[PDB]
C-alpha cells in the first residue's frame, strides 16, 4: 500500500512506516516532534490517515504540526498553506455536517480564524482562494465574492475541477442551467474519475433545463458509482411526480449535493488511463 521515510535527526539513517501499520496518531506525532521532521512529511503522514479513515489522526497530526513542524527548508510556506487551508476545510466539512448549533458555530470560528492566518503567508494561493471561495458558499450572500474566486482560478487554471464545480454551482442558483450544466460536463470531460456526485449536479441541470430523460441517467449513474449517494435517490424518487418547476426547487440542497473536495489531494487527480466510460459519454452529448 506505500511506506514514507521520517529521516532521523543528526544521523544518515531514516524509519520507514508501513501505511498498513500505521502506529497510534499520538505516538507518530512524538516521533515527528523527537526528529525536528519538516512540515511536508507532517502533511504526507496527515492525509494517509486521511485516505485510512483515520480522520482524529488526521486532525491532530496537522494541529500538532503548527506548532512542532520544522520550516528549516525552501518553500516551507506553501507547505504552511496546505496545512492550514487543509484543516480549514476538514472544519467546513465537519460544520456541514454537525447538528450542534453551538458545536457548529465553533468549526466555523475555527476554520475562518485558519483562513485569515493562511492570508498572511501566501495571499493568493490557489488552493487558498478556492477554499476562501468555497468557504463564501458555505454562507453568505458571498455568492459574488466566491465567483470572483473560482474564475479568477479558471483565469490561471482552465482545468482547475474545483473551480468548474465551483462555478457550475453558483450558474444554477443564478439559474443559468446552461452554464452550470456546461461547467459540469466539462468538469467531467477532464477528469473522467471525478466523485460520483459530479453527474449528481448535472442531473439537477437536466431537471431544471426540461431534459427530464438524462436528468434520469446522470441520477442512475450516480447511484451507480456510490449506492450511498441519496440526493440522487432523491433525484429519481422525484422524476415519478410530473409551476411543477418548484417542486424540485427543495429537495435540492443549496452544494446541488456536490461537496467540493479540498481536502484529499487524490479526488482529481487525473489518471491518462483512466477513460471515459459509456454512461457518463451518453450524459455528456
Amino acid at each position: 500500500r506505500g511506506s514514507i521515510e521520517i529521516p532521523l535527526r543528526d544521523t544518515d539513517e531514516v524509519i520507514e512506516l508501513d501505511f498498513d501499520q500505521l502506529p497510534e496518531g499520538d505516538e507518530v506525532i512524538s516521533i515527528l516532534k523527537q526528529e525536528h521532521t519538516q512540515l511536508h512529511i507532517w502533511i504526507a503522514l496527515a492525509l494517509e490517515y486521511y485516505k485510512q479513515g483515520k480522520t482524529e489522526e488526521f486532525v491532530k497530526l496537522l494541529e500538532a504540526a503548527r506548532i512542532d513542524g520544522n520550516l528549516d527548508y525552501r518553500d516551507h510556506e506553501k507547505d504552511q498553506m496546505t496545512c492550514l487551508d487543509t484543516l480549514a476545510a476538514y472544519y467546513v466539512q465537519q460544520a456541514r455536517k454537525e447538528k450542534n448549533k453551538d458545536n457548529k458555530k465553533d468549526l466555523i470560528t475555527q476554520a475562518t480564524l485558519l483562513y485569515t492566518m493562511a492570508d498572511k503567508i501566501i495571499m493568493y494561493d490557489q488552493n487558498h482562494l478556492l477554499g476562501r471561495a468555497c468557504f463564501c458558499l458555505l454562507e453568505g450572500d458571498k455568492m459574488d465574492q466566491a465567483d470572483a474566486q473560482f474564475h479568477f482560478v479558471l483565469n490561471q487554471s482552465p482545468n482547475n475541477i474545483p473551480a468548474l464545480l465551483g462555478k457550475a454551482c453558483i450558474s444554477f442558483n443564478k439559474k443559468d442551467y446552461r452554464g452550470a450544466l456546461a461547467y459540469y460536463k466539462k468538469a467531467l470531460r477532464t477528469n473522467p474519475g471525478c466523485p460520483a456526485e459530479v453527474r449528481l449536479g448535472m442531473g439537477h441541470c437536466f431537471v431544471k433545463l426540461n431534459k427530464l430523460e438524462k436528468a434520469r441517467l446522470a441520477f442512475s449513474r450516480a447511484l451507480e458509482l456510490n449506492s450511498k449517494c441519496v440526493g440522487a435517490l432523491v433525484g429519481l424518487a422525484v422524476l415519478e411526480l410530473n409551476e411543477k418547476q418548484h417542486k424540485h426547487d427543495l429537495l435540492t440542497e443549496p452544494d446541488l449535493g456536490v461537496t467540493i473536495d479540498l481536502i484529499n489531494p487524490d479526488t482529481y487527480r487525473i489518471d491518462p488511463n483512466v477513460l471515459l466510460d459509456p454512461a457518463d459519454e451518453k450524459l455528456l452529448e
